[PDB]
């Protein structure tokens, strides 16, 4: 019942645990970045560019998250969609955490104003040798914290840690993320499937037959609903809230899927498992995949357990 | 040389003679659209969840209703959220009929997916005293029509005889900034939009069209698939990037789902004033004369060439 | 009755009079600049000046950016011909493409000299009409305040409020920073006939002529054995004048030695607040004549001003009438 | 390199080890201030005037209250708006005592004058059970104090033993941005501030001192009068531009009007830390042992040389 905010949640789960403060401040700083990304995505100031005072979003998001993570004095390696190679933090500002993020996911189609988001996934540095790109190559199992911000009909940050998955709604009136769902867990089975079917020609037989099973029920029930926005963050958030399954399977145009492991697949897979769901690559679990490159693509099928398991059974049959 | 909706709306009105009522209708309407935005972005949510201690469908409809009522430019008012028509009280009557969906796609509003307002303004056909028949005009007679997208940012799209204009809201000052003038649509796209969870129930014409897209017949490249589940969001994508949108008829919806007067007709008028088309398969959406204010209709809108590619497949199976 | 926004009220009243629509157009563009000023004064985006994104239009002083906003909104309205401002020594003649009927005199950000202490500041405006038959010039701004089509201010205080005086009367609108509309909160307001506040800079006590020095003692030591008036001086005209509109009372900025002909500017401070006051049942006097009756010879002309509640202003006037 | 208050209030804590409770207090306090600013600037005023169909003292108090109880860092809470010391429920208790005025100057708020939230943080010293007594500490024992000014913009002024620090609220992101660091006051000023309507009732000492500033002794230049009527507003001017602020004993209030624990004592700590001075004419405001939570006190604060000059005149007449 009693109120609580994202700032207080992270400075109290971090308070009530050892207390180095770096991860508290990293997350602290990270929401402040997201709040700034939100106002820019809501186009708050477009009038000054169009002549109110008189005579980039994907780039600006990357700058904000980087800048802030750097100033947090808690990051040593930083991997992003935009920056090809990793970003080794200047000595002065280094901490002990490796952060992998997609600063604006879906801005390929931001000109139609579709829901976009910010995906993040925090690792701690295991190695002793001087920081490097290779420190980002940890398996998804090793995620200290992951989550995503959604810039949709409203802004929401979904934080996943060992203590569970907690969903915060940005009240733009006060500039504060408000806790509106505690320790969320996904439905066991849903009525929704999320898939780009223009690649129907190029599907695995198992993916094809699972969709046929959903479209044309094999147990004389009701067919599922198709819901594909075109931005992972939105579809996954629906898959959390409403239940169901999300699929970006391996094609032939993309033999390894399209969604990147380190900063797209793994963070969403962590959120799913920490909330009673599951995510798999078909053959191995997304979190158990060991990266060899930081921009490594991966197939990913995440969502409600009784559905992903149904998929997985069909994967047995077609392998 | 900044050009706001409120400025646009009274120069296009002055550039079209006439009283000034429609300007003040669109002013009141967009003021309500600004207040829907505020609630949809969840401003004040902390007070509900107990920052001091201790519904959107309805709120959105109340905002639109009170604003259009107070505008002195409405006689009949038709909404999703009202089974009957709203005969505006005589002291506040105007010369226009507004058919609107206050918040479209709110069924799945809890996933925080793009919702929107849809509207379409007619001019009274009445001679004496208004009635719900004034809303029962074909889409061809639409004075003005458009929508507002509460997505990545809030955009009002306004189609009129002078064309389709897109205004971005600037939340900092609450002004709609003209960012796209007289918009026209790609002649053909690589996007298709429908709910394939009804594939069991689709017409043979529909099914073949999708096979043509999933499996190009001319050995080109397969089209793309996008169904947000919200008409504003899908229509606006079909406007911006191009492509095709369908919510066709099937056996368990012989008349589609999407309503005529406050969903299909408004989006058809946008598309046709932007160079796209909009058909039910047999008539064009704007050419259906309604019999019921909550009448349902099939809709296949989008880029011109794409709807033509459909209509050829449709005629073959009929 | 029902909700109303500044936007309809302006374009409603501008249709109840047929009318060109320029005044409506002007009042809108002026409004839109006012919301813009408010958002900058509330320091929105101050974080992008302090390294939020790392590196970089508006590294401007707020009083300048305000002026630029009001200017580039007014010119673009196609309703203005001559524009007078405090931040401009000469009147701005609008280009022949965007010329209109009305002459506007304004103070973009009044009180910004102490905006460091975050004091209430505001935008004072006043709309005349070109009465001249010849091309626009700084002469056209030299009209008496009697010839005001409309006047008012926007107070950027605990909240942002636009006060609009016309022949209608005075109409108070509050900005809802959520939706970005001015909401009609008070309609056709009038001032309290008499009040219990007095407002002036008593640091200039050494240079007060006897009329002021007596009246002030009549308030601190009342003659009728009643109760002393309260002393209230923000140091920002929009602030003190607005309090005098809501609570009643009196506001004085008179003749000194340092500035013997007043300080407060006539065309874009005194005259507009006099129109507000007179249209709301109050008075505004120079001591000699009434403020609205003063005949300008220069655009940046100063003037002594004593405005406020009717009984209060007249009480002072009897005291000045003893000394002349 | 940006510095927010959520960073600063944690950095200082980490540097002093400490549980994390003074941090959470202030972090929770600031969210309350962010919410009060929203209310004061009239966000949602449209809905009170019927945009969709059809108190601030109390809301501000409820906000501070509920946020501080939720902080898990308070045991005793003292406010204007409750004639009682509020003792926090055992499950939500910390070790600090907060004496606060949630909205000061809202007396004269219909004219929209600058208002503000004043606060001061003590630490429970009695081994006893949390009670009103724990708040009756002299201001000297203060861990932290300050105020939130809701004027031109919103600023949180935060005084501690690491100096006084000013934080500007950026409504675009809801973040208090550090803009003036380790601030310090001019040793002498040119501005004076008091209600001269109470002239008939002032100390002969006060009356001389004002003469001494209105008509200078060294026939130099006079000071400038500035009385807003909101202590936060006047005091913040006196922090920035310098000068003096008085609310001395007249007769209707012969022991001052301004409340010691939650009006005078917090402002004294700010001045003190920023190199200023704050006296009752007898003793330092921080050195007044309180008897009642709502106890009033004569307050004279500002630039040190100017406060001393008043004190010189006081000693003559005393
Ligand atoms: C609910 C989990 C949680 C949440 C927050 N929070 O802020 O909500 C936290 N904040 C902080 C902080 O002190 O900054 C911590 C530190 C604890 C920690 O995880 N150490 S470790 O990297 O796994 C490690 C690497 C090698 C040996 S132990 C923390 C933990
Ligand atoms: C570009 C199209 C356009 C746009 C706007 N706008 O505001 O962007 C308009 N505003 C208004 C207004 O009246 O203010 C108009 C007049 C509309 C109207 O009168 N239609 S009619 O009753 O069938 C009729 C009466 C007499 C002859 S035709 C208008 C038109
Ligand atoms: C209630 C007072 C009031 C308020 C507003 N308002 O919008 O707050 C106005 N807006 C406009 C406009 O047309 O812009 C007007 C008319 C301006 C005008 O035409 N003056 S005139 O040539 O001597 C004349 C001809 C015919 C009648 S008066 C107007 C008037
Ligand atoms: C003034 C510097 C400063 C600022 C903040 N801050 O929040 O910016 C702090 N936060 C916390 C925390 O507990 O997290 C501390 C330590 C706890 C504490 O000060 N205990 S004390 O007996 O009152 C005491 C007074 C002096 C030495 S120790 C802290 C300290
Ligand atoms: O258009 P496709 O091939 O279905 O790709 C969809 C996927 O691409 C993405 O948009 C990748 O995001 P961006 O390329 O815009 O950064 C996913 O969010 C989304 O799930
Ligand atoms: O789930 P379905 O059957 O595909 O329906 C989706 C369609 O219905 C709508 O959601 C209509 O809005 P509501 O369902 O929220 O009333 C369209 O926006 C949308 O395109
Ligand atoms: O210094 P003084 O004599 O108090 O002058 C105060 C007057 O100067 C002004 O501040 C003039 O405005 P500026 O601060 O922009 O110069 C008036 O608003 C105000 O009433
Ligand atoms: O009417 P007065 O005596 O000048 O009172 C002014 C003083 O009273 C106060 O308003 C007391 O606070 P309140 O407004 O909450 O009663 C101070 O803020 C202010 O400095």
């Amino acid at each position: 019942t009693d109120v609580n905010t994202l700032t207080r949640f992270v400075m109290e789960e971090g308070r009530k645990a050892r207390g180095t403060g770096e991860l508290t401040q990293l997350l602290n700083s990270l929401c402040t970045a997201v709040k700034a990304i939100s106002s820019a995505v809501r186009k708050a100031g477009i009038a000054h560019l169009y002549g109110i005072a008189g005579s980039k979003l994907d780039v600006l998001s990357n700058d904000l998250v980087m800048n802030m993570l750097k100033s947090s004095f808690a990051t040593c390696v930083l991997v992003s969609e935009e920056d090809k190679h990793a970003i080794i933090v200047e000595p002065e500002k280094r901490g002990k955490y490796v952060v992998c993020f997609d600063p604006l996911d879906g801005s390929s189609n931001i000109d139609c104003l579709v829901s976009v988001g910010t995906i993040f996934g925090i690792y701690r540095k295991k190695s002793t040798d001087e920081p490097s790109e290779k420190d980002a190559l940890q398996p998804g199992r090793n995620l200290v914290a992951a989550g995503y911000a959604l810039y949709g009909s409203a802004t929401m940050l979904v934080l996943a840690m060992d203590c569970g998955v907690n969903c915060f709604m940005l009240d733009p009136a006060i500039g504060e993320f408000i806790l509106v769902d505690k320790d969320v867990k996904i439905k066991k089975k849903g009525k929704i499937y999320s898939l780009n079917e223009g690649y129907a020609r190029d599907f695995d037989p198992a993916v094809t037959e699972y969709i046929q099973r959903k479209k044309f029920p094999p147990d004389n029930s009701a067919p599922y609903g198709a819901r594909y926005v075109g931005s992972m963050v939105a579809d996954v958030h629906r898959t959390l809230v409403y239940g169901g399954i999300f699929l970006y399977p391996a094609n032939k145009k993309s033999p390894n899927g399209k969604l990147r492991l380190l900063y797209e697949c793994n963070p969403m897979a962590y959120v799913m498992e920490k909330a009673g769901g599951m995510a798999t690559t078909g053959k191995e679990a997304v979190l158990d995949v060991i990266p060899t490159d930081i921009h490594q693509r991966a197939p990913v099928i995440l969502g409600s357990p009784d559905d992903v398991l149904e998929f997985l059974k069909v994967y047995e049959k077609h392998s």
